[PDB]
């Protein structure tokens, strides 16, 4: 599925992101763009051989199995396959170990390099919440 921005925000909202670990609702709308352009479907293979899976390109190099990422975890206890879903659920779940973890957003280098000290605000601007 490919979201549109504020439906997006909207299923973020729902899902417990706004003001999660103190990260505003634009943040994760900003870093979903950047990921994945807000498509469920979105994935990328990453040099050492993992995969970046859904609308926040999460890595199988920690959080997801996906059955072909050598000596790699599975921290939320799912299939990687579930992130891809229409249903952002399990993408969020997840997100929220992942920013819990120490690094904060950091964690997502895109979010850092386009989305960190920016006015990301304005990705929920006019939209109904
Ligand atoms: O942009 C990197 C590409 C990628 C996506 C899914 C599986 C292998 C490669
Ligand atoms: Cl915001
Ligand atoms: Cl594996
Ligand atoms: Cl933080
Ligand atoms: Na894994």
């Amino acid at each position: 599925k490919v979201f549109g921005r504020c439906e997006l925000a909207a299923a973020m909202k729902r899902h417990g992101l706004d003001n999660y670990r103190g990260y505003s609702l634009g943040n994760w709308v900003c870093a979903a763009k950047f990921e994945s352009n807000f498509n469920t479907q979105a994935t990328n293979r990453n040099t050492d051989g993992s995969t970046d899976y859904g609308i926040l390109q999460i890595n199988s190099r920690w959080w997801c199995n996906d059955g072909r990422t050598p000596g790699s975890r599975n921290l939320c206890n799912i299939p990687c396959s579930a992130l891809l879903s229409s249903d952002i659920t399990a993408s969020v779940n997840c997100a929220k170990k992942i920013v819990s973890d120490g690094n904060g957003m950091n964690a997502w280098v895109a979010w850092r390099n386009r989305c960190k000290g920016t006015d990301v605000q304005a990705w929920i601007r006019g939209c109904r919440l």
